[PDB]
């Protein structure tokens, strides 16, 4: 079970490297939802981000090679919580729960 963080202030990166075909995804700020990201903070359409809730949220990896890891810049204690990387393929998805803890 992936857990990331430590001190508030620095950036933190939540890793997510998926399998299967290159496809669209969403980052959820909250536990993994069953059928979408109920509190989606990042959305991709193919290999490019079409929505991000906060300018602090960046996908810095190679999306064409299935790296949709989320970097949260300028972190604060309140960023602590569970997040979900949800990758949506044709008729199935993969999701990865990640815990963030920042003091």
């Amino acid at each position: 079970s992936v857990k990331v963080g430590g001190e508030a202030g620095p950036s933190v990166t939540l890793p997510c490297h998926y399998s299967g075909a290159v496809t669209s995804m969403c980052w959820n700020r909250g536990s993994c939802s069953l059928f979408t990201c109920q509190n989606g903070i990042v959305w991709t359409n193919g290999t490019h981000v079409t929505y991000r809730k906060d300018t602090r949220y960046k996908l810095l990896g190679d999306l064409s090679r299935r790296d949709v890891s989320l970097t949260i810049e300028n972190t604060a204690v309140s960023d602590s919580g569970v997040y979900c990387c949800r990758v949506e393929h044709r008729g199935w998805f993969n999701d990865m729960k990640i815990t963030v803890s920042l003091e």
